[PDB]
């Protein structure tokens, strides 16, 4: 694999980049990158003093080895140049722009800077669906209903649960509680509810930084949802960090939650963006805003915990995380059922 898969990407590469097939195999450099389990990435490059010698201009690029078809919305997300540029297809895979800088790290989501050009990114990016004409048979059902009720049937059929905790029907049950809560809770007058193309996978790992330029990539899990969900799901990544590189890989620190008054900068700074200059927008719009974050948050964390079993079942500690987002669900719970 690891020295075979070099060859095959070299000249596939040579033939799919413009102007590349001037070189050989001996100029192309191929490094493959960390990675999910969905796919294989590569950092393509040509050889620099040979990039100047044969006046090749982009010298690199990614490879990428493989309900919404992540394809289809990867392909109008670059179209409006949101994500990395689509260069060119090969049967099973696509090569991209490479970015030059990298994802953010855990400890710059405390960066009050940098939270601002993350809400003033996602405020952008959230207005692209009345903004632009997206392609109109996307299902417009809120990603949260789908992903909830899809994930837990198919918990739901697994033998040996206990395994990942005792009180796993307790939160199986808390899972349609919370679908019928939030069916009633979002339709309130409240743009928290919007309903707005989602990336739905919103942390620092998803979020490329160029010289203080923010980009957005990985839009596997991305389609309608409501607007609030997309940044609860930023807001709880604050304390879970994936960089850690023994086990379990991920280390969850639970005081550094987004306090107060950074979440009241992002809130404020994202609506600045999402919102028109003419927007009909009351006295509690940043209350009832910041409220609805937390109740989405909630159902996350409901999500991911059944999202992680089944990857567990069908391969990172996923039922260590299971659990983790699970005592997540139980403090959120009663935080909210607090205030
Ligand atoms: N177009 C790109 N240019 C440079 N680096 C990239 C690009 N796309 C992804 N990466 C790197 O690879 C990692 C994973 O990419 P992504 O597709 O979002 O995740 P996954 O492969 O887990 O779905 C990122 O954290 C980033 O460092
Ligand atoms: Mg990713």
């Amino acid at each position: 694999s690891k020295l075979t898969d070099p060859l095959y990407i070299k000249k596939i590469c040579l033939e799919k980049v413009h102007d590349w097939s001037r070189c050989n195999e001996d100029d192309v450099c191929v490094n493959q990158i960390l990675s999910g389990l969905t796919n294989q990435l590569f950092e393509v490059s040509i050889k620099e003093d040979t990039a100047i010698e044969y006046r090749i201009t982009r010298r690199h690029v990614l490879f990428r080895i493989y309900p919404l078809s992540e394809f289809e919305v990867y392909k109008t997300m670059s179209k409006y140049r949101i994500a990395p540029l689509l260069l060119n297809t090969f049967d099973g895979g696509r090569i991209e722009e490479w970015l030059y800088g990298d994802p953010l790290s855990i400890d710059d989501l405390k960066n009050k800077s940098i939270l601002v050009g993350i809400a003033n990114v996602l405020g952008k990016f959230h207005t692209l669906s009345r903004k632009r004409h997206l392609p109109e048979h996307w299902d417009k059902t809120p990603c949260v209903f789908k992903m909830m009720d899809r994930w837990r049937l198919a918990v739901s059929n697994y033998k040996n649960l206990d395994k990942v905790t005792l009180d796993i029907n307790k939160y199986i049950q808390e899972s349609h509680k919370f679908l019928k809560f939030i069916k009633i809770y979002t339709q309130i007058e409240n743009i928290a509810n919007d309903i707005v193309f989602c990336h739905n996978d919103l942390q620092e790992n998803n979020i490329m930084n160029t010289n203080k330029c923010l980009r957005l990539i990985d839009f596997e899990y991305s389609g309608y949802n409501f607007l609030s969900a997309d940044i609860a799901n930023f807001f709880i990544e604050t304390t879970i960090d994936y960089s850690y590189n023994a086990y379990p890989f991920f280390i969850i620190n639970k005081k550094n939650y987004i306090s107060y008054e950074s979440r009241i900068l992002f809130v404020t700074t994202y609506l600045s963006k999402y919102l028109d200059d003419s927007t009909a927008a009351d006295q509690d719009i940043i209350d009832q805003f910041l409220e609805a974050i937390e109740v989405q948050a909630l159902g996350l964390h409901l999500i991911w915990a059944f999202w992680s079993i089944i990857r567990g079942y069908q391969t990172f500690d996923f039922f260590l995380y299971a659990k983790e987002r699970l005592k997540m669900y139980d403090e959120q719970k009663q935080y909210l059922m607090s205030k």
